[PDB]
């Protein structure tokens, strides 16, 4: 019922599309972002990810990774497919973003944490 | 330099394999943990990731997926390859872990965070 | 211009009362939650905190300390007191709920993270 | 059998001291840095918490707010006392580190989350 394959956007503008999910819950995509005023434009990172076909769920969990092509970091997601309460579809996620240090001493503060919320594009 | 093709064991004793890192900076590999009990014994869940390749740094970013196997779960890992003070390759990381929860109104509590620090095996 | 002192509701129905805030950033308060039962009713748990009081900020960060009453847990928020883009304050938040465990072989998975939003009641 | 009050170090070379805790679980303490070179020295922040008093744990969770002194952020801490595999105490610890920011839109970057384990000085 809830599929992350399509066209998503959330809840500070972003967009990704997901494309087929194979037998193995596996899955490729796009993350959009902007940066920053109505000008301009945008920038296109790959994002590869797994869906948990466990019980064949009807909202199953899932994470992803974004290997950002403007940066030396990464993102990941986690969340969960939904149903809402009654017909669209939400995902609600939460990330960890890793900033590229270049000393071991500073791996302490590398790491940011939040949320986002998608709906269907 | 500090590359994640290999064999890696954790501060909490579990095992993981990561196999080549294609041009992309995909990888593949399997996640194996304990501690359940058994006479053994251990389960085997996929993992799927990217290393970030911008830069073609030596201590480069990455995330991965596991998609557990005896679960409705999900963990994703994000971190840095470093080589440590001492010399030796170790994976500094960063995880969260999605629970599957039957109702949107539960999602609240449905993530876990911690750490893993991985040294060659 | 944004205070922390006064009543506040959160995202999923929780309120909050927030004392006045002392000279070194010090206050109290309370937080109420629901959703469990009754044909009320609620549980009612003392917080204490700190806002930073450096630069004199009109949106300054914060933390405090929810000591549950009816639990052996502790859950932890830290945010910033923000003006709005429609004028109207709001506390944007994230927190830890750092849940007791018997072993220490266990401390892994005893913490969740989230987020919360709290308006003016 | 674990108790707070007392002079800490942790992984990261950082100490704190924690003065005596209220029947209330509530106590006050110090939070000492290096920045951060042998040379030179350190800079002190308040620090105020509660532990949790339910069931009168003989390892309580707790958590507590640093109000940084030299920046406009706002770390909280929370975590449970431990005895270890016999006798030596462990706060095993996670952490919220809020940054100021200008704008509302900037709000999702502000969190950093990390870990650290103290043990006595
Ligand atoms: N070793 C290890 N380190 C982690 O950080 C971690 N985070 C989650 N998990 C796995 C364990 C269960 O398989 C599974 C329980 O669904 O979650 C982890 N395992
Ligand atoms: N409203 C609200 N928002 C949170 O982010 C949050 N995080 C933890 N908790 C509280 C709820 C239970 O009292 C208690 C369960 O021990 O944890 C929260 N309550
Ligand atoms: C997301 O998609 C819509 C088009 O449907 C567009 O208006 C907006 O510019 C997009 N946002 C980004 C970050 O590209
Ligand atoms: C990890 O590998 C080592 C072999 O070096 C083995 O002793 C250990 O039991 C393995 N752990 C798991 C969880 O399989
Ligand atoms: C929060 O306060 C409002 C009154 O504005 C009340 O309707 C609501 O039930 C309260 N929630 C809880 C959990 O007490
Ligand atoms: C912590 O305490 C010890 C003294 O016991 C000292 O060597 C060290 O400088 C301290 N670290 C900091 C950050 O002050």
């Amino acid at each position: 019922k809830c599929s992350l394959t399509g066209k998503w956007t959330n809840d500070l503008g972003s967009n990704m599309t997901i494309g087929a999910v194979n037998s193995r819950g596996e899955f490729t995509g796009t993350y959009t972002t902007a940066v920053t005023a109505t000008s301009n434009e945008i920038k296109e990172s790959p994002l590869h990810g797994t869906e948990n076909t466990i019980n064949k769920r009807t909202q199953p969990t899932f994470g992803f990774t974004v290997n950002w092509k403007f940066s030396e970091s990464t993102t990941v997601f986690t969340g969960q497919c939904f149903i809402d309460r009654n017909g669209k579809e939400v995902l609600k996620t939460m990330w960890l973003l890793r900033s590229s240090v270049n000393d071991i001493g500073d791996d302490w503060k590398a790491t940011r944490v939040g949320i986002n919320i998608f709906t269907r594009l």
